[PDB]
């Protein structure tokens, strides 16, 4: 079929811009704005949805709701701190907030009133987090909010001619601060698309297609997210033809691909996020009231990204205060700890082409280095290995300590690979030395 | 399609006698004939094929073969010794060769020549057996191999007037051995044939069925496996109507069915059977050429048959002196151990019902009990369990003590079922309370 709007890669990009988008790996999120003050609480009333919703839930006016600036004030905030959190954790990415659903610029927009700039702490924030992440050496994305409940000229769908004008005014309105953002802060690697899925959007694919590449332009080997993109017949994410539009998949969030049904994910770039409570992104006040993953429950699922050639971004919702909740700070120092012993089979590394056992998962390395993740101890004390088509295992060591580690042929294919002589008492690697038949 | 031969039930069998076959899950094969005496060894050649098929590898004539009976003295032999080590071992049944390809009989048979009768030994062995497993409580099932390279009567195909004559002969042989174990032995639970793959046998269909229905006459409630039965058009195990034929299906000796992808065979009696090395049945004086199971790469086959309503059968080859190697007795011993603290899990249990996770298997108990039973121990102190919709967890029990588990739900139809406070060192059990409404 032919597009006009339709996906602009063949395959994935290998530019280095790209490479080193997909080998970092390994995210933060940060879901920071005015929903940090209710903390999901409203006149008195908690309510169990995604705090960064709960004007919606409590169906709060905007005016009421934008009122909020006037509280915002976080005087223990401190980009310094913030990035040492996310380098301390190993994360090589952040993606922030820079406007969510409610309206609210994280940066002193000119084309809004509804920023940090008219608020008592006044500071851009934005600017400082982009800085303080950089000098870390840790690359920074830009979550936005196409859907914008400050503005009224916003529509989900169009229903008449006054519709069509107002929206019209609503995409350009988003096109000035999307410019800003890639001109004030030129450091920034993607642009991560959310608030896209409405009718209104569907109907303006051409503009989607636009606003890829007017920030390609602005900005050298940008990444822009699958969620943004719809095609001249509205289909998002893939196109008619069935290609990904943007640079890569970002349609996963709380449940991954299956690691046997789902292998086609390998073909393309994709993002995984995740949030640690069953689904917060900003501040909740009362984490009891979902089930809260565990950091192994966490480093199971940037593994499994990884496995299957995807990234994974782990979400913390600042206080309105500007500090980490306690058990943001636990999660983020434990992801560290695995991270500095067990990162190699993590940054930088791909799909190995094995098929999936119960023990954990394999991870492919850029000089074929296939590394077993071991999630699940076999009390057999044998890891089964069983490798494709004229690939042997000629080698396993302990990443950690470098002990050699016993390989044993069981059948055509399949090997026992001995657990360590000491249980390592956490999540470990295995990597192993294989061969190619010619 | 129309059949005079194929099928006979409709679904499973649900009489006591196979609720037996299918209760007791955990099997003992014992592969014993002359193929124990040169254990894989031909004049100063060890063959690295499978010890009871030494014949074919070595191309012995039957005469020669047939001459090892000179050699069968097994005086270390005891029948109650090995119905003890199954007794140990917590085994339910054991099925034995009565005769194997080579044609070499255990018992003394009336209708050839090539029987323990005509041996130093004299005694009738199988009728030993029988006797001593079911002074323990044990089953005993006859393997008996149609194929009978001790009867040049046999033929592979049937191509000239001379086949046919010849063959029938031989069928009627096969008829008398049959009827013969049928009436000496009449405890026998099963009869499990073997060496019935050959176009002799698959174009006489009628002859199978006959067996089968010949059998389960002589032998109120006795079993008969897949791997006789051939239907009118030569489909074997299944009929052109894709319907199970004798009373259960024998296959998976080179791999399981896969826990995601082969829950159909849920839905009728199976068994499985494995060996210990990866291709012996017979005894085989060397181990070292081929990769030995550890017991807990048994019971995780073991588990993993009842987990998708399968039996499982682990093969021992009995040494020419009538004693078992030092491995068999180290199996037997440490499947025993297991199978006395976890054996709830096993015995009696079946197909829960529960998408598979990674940390092992789900069983079912007769009452609704889930036994996760746990191979694989997270790092996470968390095994996932989803239930179908509309079960949930009420608890969770170390079944070894009887320590309570937390259970925490995390999404709609799944479970962190904590793992027990105290991690129990090997393959170990914690049981589910579930409710459905
Ligand atoms: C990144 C997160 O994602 C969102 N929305 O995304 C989706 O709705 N994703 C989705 C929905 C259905 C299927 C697949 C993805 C936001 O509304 C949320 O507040 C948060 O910022
Ligand atoms: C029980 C064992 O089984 C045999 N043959 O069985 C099979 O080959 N079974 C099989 C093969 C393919 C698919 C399913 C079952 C015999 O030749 C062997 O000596 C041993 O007695």
């Amino acid at each position: 079929i032919p597009l006009k709007y339709g996906a602009t890669n063949e395959g994935k990009r290998q530019d280095p811009a790209m490479q080193k988008f997909r080998d970092n790996r390994l995210g933060a999120f940060i879901h920071w704005g005015l929903y940090a003050i209710p903390g999901g609480e409203w006149n008195g009333k908690v309510y169990g949805g995604a705090a960064e919703w709960l004007k919606s839930w409590a169906k709060v006016p905007a005016d009421e709701w934008l009122k909020l600036m006037d509280q915002w004030n976080p005087t223990k905030f401190d980009a310094k701190k913030w990035a040492k959190m996310a380098k301390e954790m190993g994360t090589k990415y952040v993606k922030i907030t820079t406007k969510h659903h409610e309206g609210f610029c994280l940066w002193p927009s000119k084309y809004t009133k509804y920023t940090v700039a008219n608020t008592p702490y006044k500071r851009d924030i934005l600017g400082e987090l982009v800085k303080a992440y950089n000098d870390e050496g840790i690359d920074v994305h830009f979550y936005f909010s196409v859907m914008d409940w400050s503005n009224p000229d916003y529509r989900y769908d169009i229903k008449s001619k006054e519709d069509s004008i107002a929206f019209s005014r609503f995409l350009e309105f988003t096109d000035n601060q999307l410019k800003e953002l890639a001109t004030r802060y030129p450091t920034v690697k993607d642009f991560w698309f959310d608030g896209t899925w409405d009718a209104s959007v569907k109907k303006n694919g051409w503009w989607t297609a636009h606003a890829e590449q007017m920030l390609k332009e602005l900005v050298p080997g940008v990444a822009i997210n699958s969620r943004l993109r719809a095609d001249d017949k509205g289909k998002r994410h893939f196109d008619s033809n069935g290609r990904l539009m943007g640079d890569y998949e970002s349609g996963y969030e709380r449940r991954l691909p299956d690691p046997v049904k789902d292998l086609k994910v390998t073909q393309w770039d994709w993002e995984a996020c995740m949030t640690i409570p069953e689904n917060q992104w900003g501040y909740h006040k009362d984490w009891s009231l979902s089930y809260v993953k565990t950091p192994i429950e966490v480093i199971d699922r940037i593994v499994h990204a990884v496995s299957m050639g995807g990234n994974m971004v782990v979400n913390f919702g600042p206080q309105a205060d500007g500090d980490f909740r306690p058990e943001e700070k636990a999660m983020a120092t434990a992801i560290g700890k695995w991270m500095n012993r067990y990162g190699k089979a993590v940054y930088a590394c791909d799909y190995a082409g094995f098929e999936k056992q119960d023990w954990g998962y394999y991870t492919r390395g850029k000089n074929d280095e296939v590394y077993m993740v071991v999630f699940n101890q076999p009390y057999s004390e044998r890891l089964i290995v069983k490798t494709p088509k004229g690939i042997t295992v000629e080698k396993a060591t302990l990443l950690t300590t470098g002990e050699d580690i016993t390989v044993v042929e069981t059948t055509r294919n399949e090997y026992n690979v001995s657990v360590p002589k000491k249980n390592p008492g956490e999540p470990y690697v295995i990597q192993l030395k294989v061969r190619a038949a010619k």
